[PDB]
């Protein structure tokens, strides 16, 4: 269940785990998102944001 108290975000390193997928899947659908999450031990919402942020050009001004 939900444990802990909203404090600080994860280590930049984590993101790296995601970048892996996004590398080939520019805009992964839900079915894929939910999955990729179970891999990074993250929910489907936390993963959705990152993507929406990257695709927009927030995570890194230099996107490919």
């Amino acid at each position: 269940g939900s444990s802990g108290s909203s404090g600080q975000p994860p280590l930049k390193n984590l993101l790296s785990l995601l970048k892996a997928y996004y590398a080939l899947n520019a805009q992964p659908s839900a079915e894929e998102l939910s999955k990729i999450a179970d891999s990074v031990n993250l929910p489907l919402d936390v993963v959705k944001k990152w993507f929406e942020k990257m695709q927009a050009g927030q995570i890194s001004v230099q996107s490919s």
